[PDB]
């Protein structure tokens, strides 16, 4: 016998077992385990499977990870550079690839690997460009809509509800406002849902947006989007903003509790757009996906710029192949 | 021509899905609504399904709870006197029945709550047949029994709450005495949760330190420490508490919510729950009682073999005996 | 020597967010549950009359202190046991009945806490958070009324009904007084900013097939059906408490709908207390959030502190 | 006027408000960053300073924690390489120096790190006398007996994180071999956070049972259950992770959240960390090493006694006189 048959009595048979909420993460990167280790920190998985093509720093995150098990409540940690592992995911988040022609043959491989072991999952793309690849997810696939998110401008918004907090003095969650389209350097401010406590901002300021206003809200809106090249400038890199705002969205989803968040999603059919892309919109997340989006009142402008990201992501997107 | 179809545009087919991790509480009183108010508090349940034969207060208790959604994260709260209500349950806890008047030993209790059982148990697996059961109504130990003779279930997915709470006052006395967290502080009542239960002096212990070892006269009457006293305030503690209260409800509702956090989050923890212990320590019969078992999603996986001492080991059959003679009389 | 002496070897207590509740009905151990379960306190105090349930609630609670993060849990009649508490929350009470309760209760809080913030919840809680100011000396900033936060919490889970998502992802402001009196801020009512009454124009109105002003009805009826039906409320509420508790403990900024002095708001010429947006933090409530209300919203809120104001200027001391 | 005040009136007048659990990282490196993220999702404090000889990478780490202030609950995150940013903090987390290379011991980086300390800790205590500080660079248990001596702080405010990582990872390993959660087994690696640790076998237990008196060979050569194997795996366990990754953070970080929380919450949890063990088990010098110590908002306010065996005594003396051979020599 052995000092495991000698102490401990077994009631229930022998089983193996398939966890419950299981979730993978694709790239082991700074992203990667920063969305990991926010993933871990909310008790939200029974079971965190790492994948990547690096077998040997994989293994040490992996390792690293099991050590602190004592504070965590998530019994099962594994990884491999073989896709089994991932097997019964109900949601993969995929950060992996450089930081379009190169991420494509990357994702060519994964996201086959990813609905092989893990067909009734759900996908979260986080790697850039987060709205082209989103799409090469979705076709890659095969799967219906609701089930391929991409993360999207959910960080946007919350680095803009961060400068408008800083700018008002209370809380991010107590400051509302949507940063919406495509991820980057073509995102839409939508101004009239700029709120505090229900009172709209821009009927305060109806010059908010323009290039005569006292309060200087498209400076705010361009902060926004150099957000992401001054702190690469400054460490290389992001990764801890984005690691919790995945948790976030993990959240929502696991616990069923059908929360808004600006997320993208296929928006044919949607404000004029005709061409199949990925563009975010406030969305409803709970344990199926993304099951609906908010309809809003956008402004012409505030359109015309979501029909040039489309034609700006389906141009490149046409051209791809396989 | 809704404000939903309006505002809301589909991009999923509508469908109903199962819930994840839905919890039912049978029997609001003040140990369910204990129960519901911890389990709600720490997340743990997606679908929360509440049961009791009194319709106005059951409404009342689901609207309460409703209105406070907005600070919790459980999307569905349901209430109704049928049990189609707790349909798909992954664990459903029973606290329906009387309790102890001021002064009233749980033993008393068996009969009233035995009929109790009889015509709640075979509803909930009815409708919940993939469900574990967590028994708290007293007597638990021999309602965990009669559960598990009601049921059909196995062994591993019928538990009754049993000296989880009583060693929870332990370690609470315990840590009193010594001035540190009770999580530091380790030792283990069991048997029975009644005036039986069986404090385990030897594996009583602070960072791995043996206290019987540095007093071995711990548990007797010539103690300096006065041990046998701390374990007779874990006995009394009930009384005292009904005695000046009415009842008791809060601490009973944490240890439900540590239970029910163990086999959620599929942790394989080890708490004191009683289960059926026949062929251990020499015990011959079906007796139910608590001792150290690993809990995780599975419901109840496996006792952990203790080295109990001579006289620990006659407390635990001397408990046994008394939990043996009014289940075998049982219709 | 001891056991204690014999394992413990000395190397080297002010407690850091001490929070008293006061009352431990059904109203009080709900807040004392919600607060503990959130971890918010290293030392819960309760204080009531009743010494013999007030002792039993305080053994109920330290028999689950494994599963807690609260080290020190006591309870005692005298207010001594209050001493040097950061919050206080006072839920005791059965007008006139319920202001000779106060006329003992909060001189005694800040004998002993003289630089708390006092979280009032005892009905009428407008009134009564306006007692509990004259009787402390303490300034507005630190006195607090529970108010319509939790009218508020209603009316969002209510819209998250009506429309299948969550109440936090629902936005909109009752306002005013607690009571049959609050206001309906519907220019406010909002999903993802998307304004909800520039969506129905007729939001609030009489001919509404959306039915709003019928929500807000039950939002003042909810209270008066969950008493009916289980004789009183608490797990709304203490929730509803633990959430303010928790935006002055971690010094959060957020906002909430309670209930502060309003003199000289919305042409309000008296020393009343109603519930505005104000934003809570570890000072308690330094600010409150200016909004543009409509004609009929002003005129309600100008009728409501006639009303508290002609009970208010008949109270003696 | 300005949006902020046409908008926001102000009921309090304006004042200097000194945070109420502040928290300083010194140190934004994969081990900093690693204790300050598992910081803030625990939430535990209202204002987050870090610090760092890099003035680029400290602003855009600031930057970037301050991006996701949405999903946290901590209103102020500040940095900056001037000491004046760690005014009135409760707790200083010091992660900064140079860390191992593959294969070096961690010894090997006493004389770098001292003097990076030697310009650290008085700059902190100038800004926090009131502070509790958390030694994390390596070697930590000299490091620690170095920032004691720097600081001038009593021993109870000097912590170093010692063996809890240890601990965790013996810890976790046991849970592996058992098929139970690491929180419920038992066992204590004390001494040197490095190559002389010891296992306390004496105090491997699961539920209370003592697992050396299941297998009294425990820890010897001629053992069935190989348990002399698990220590060398937790010994060797950073380099491992090291040849692999090239530095360890995650675990780390998270240990040292979990003593963080058990001081700022006041617990008084039992933590093995490292401390002055002068006249303890015959070690006659000021050496600190890990034993099971109480944490709470007071810091390490007491030292558990325990009955260790003479092979264990002798284990940890002999760890004792390597620190102290490496501590004779500093100036
Ligand atoms: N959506 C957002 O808002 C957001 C924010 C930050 C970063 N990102 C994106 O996330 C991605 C991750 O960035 P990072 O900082 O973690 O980079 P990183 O270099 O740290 O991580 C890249 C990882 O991908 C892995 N990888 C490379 N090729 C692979 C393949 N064929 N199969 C599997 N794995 C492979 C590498 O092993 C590496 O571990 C980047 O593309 C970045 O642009 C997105
Ligand atoms: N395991 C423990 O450590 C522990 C601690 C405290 C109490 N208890 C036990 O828990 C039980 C509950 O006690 P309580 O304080 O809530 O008393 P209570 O009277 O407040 O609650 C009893 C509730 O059960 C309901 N009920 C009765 N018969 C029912 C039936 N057939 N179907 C559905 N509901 C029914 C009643 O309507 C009532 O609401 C008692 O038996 C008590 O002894 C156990
Ligand atoms: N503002 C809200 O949203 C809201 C919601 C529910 C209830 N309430 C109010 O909260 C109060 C509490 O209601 P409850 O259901 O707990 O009532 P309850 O009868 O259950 O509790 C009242 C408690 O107050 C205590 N008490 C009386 N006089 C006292 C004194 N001088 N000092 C200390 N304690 C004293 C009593 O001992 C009793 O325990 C009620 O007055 C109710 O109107 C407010
Ligand atoms: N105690 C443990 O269990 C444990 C576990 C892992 C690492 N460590 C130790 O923690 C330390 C940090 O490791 P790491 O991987 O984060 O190293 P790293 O190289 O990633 O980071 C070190 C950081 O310290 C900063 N720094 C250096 N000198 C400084 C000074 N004089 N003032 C301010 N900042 C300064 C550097 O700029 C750098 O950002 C190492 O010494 C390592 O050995 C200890």
């Amino acid at each position: 016998a052995t000092l495991k048959e000698k102490l401990i009595a077994p009631v229930a048979e022998e089983e193996t077992t398939i966890p419950n909420n299981k979730i993978t993460v694709v790239g082991v990167g700074q992203v990667g385990m920063a969305c990991a280790i926010s993933i871990l920190g909310k008790s939200l998985t029974d079971e965190l499977a790492l994948v990547d093509v690096l077998e040997d720093k994989l293994k040490g995150e992996m390792m690293d990870l099991q050590h602190g098990s004592l504070f965590l409540q998530t019994p099962k940690i594994v990884a491999d550079k073989d896709y089994s592992v991932t097997a019964n995911s109900k949601i993969v988040v995929v950060t992996a690839g450089v930081r379009v022609q190169r991420n494509v043959n990357v994702f060519k491989f994964i996201i086959p690997q990813i609905v092989k072991y893990s067909p009734d999952c759900i996908i979260i793309v986080v790697s850039n460009p987060v709205d082209i690849l989103t799409y090469v997810t979705w076709k890659l696939s095969g799967l219906p809509k609701h089930r391929v998110i991409g993360s999207g401008c959910n960080l946007d918004s919350a680095r803009f509800r961060y400068l408008m907090a800083e700018k008002l003095g209370v809380h991010p969650s107590s400051c509302h406002g949507w940063i919406l389209g495509e991820h980057g350097d073509s995102s839409v401010a939508v101004w009239s849902g700029v709120n505090v406590a229900g009172v709209s901002l821009q009927e305060l300021n109806p010059e908010m947006g323009t290039d005569n206003d006292s309060e200087n809200w498209k400076e705010v809106h361009k902060m926004v989007v150099e957000s992401a090249y001054e702190v690469i400038k400054l460490k290389g890199y992001t990764n801890w903003a984005i690691g919790l705002s995945v948790a976030d969205l993990i959240e929502s989803m696991l616990k069923n509790l059908s929360r808004i968040h600006p997320v993208s999603t296929m928006v044919q059919g949607m404000y004029g757009i005709e061409n199949e892309v990925f563009l975010s919109l406030p969305c409803v997340l709970n344990a199926r996906g993304l099951t609906s989006v908010i309809n809003q009142k956008l402004k012409d402008d505030e359109v015309a710029q979501l029909k040039n990201s489309a034609d700006t992501l389906w141009g490149i997107q046409k051209d791809l192949k396989d």
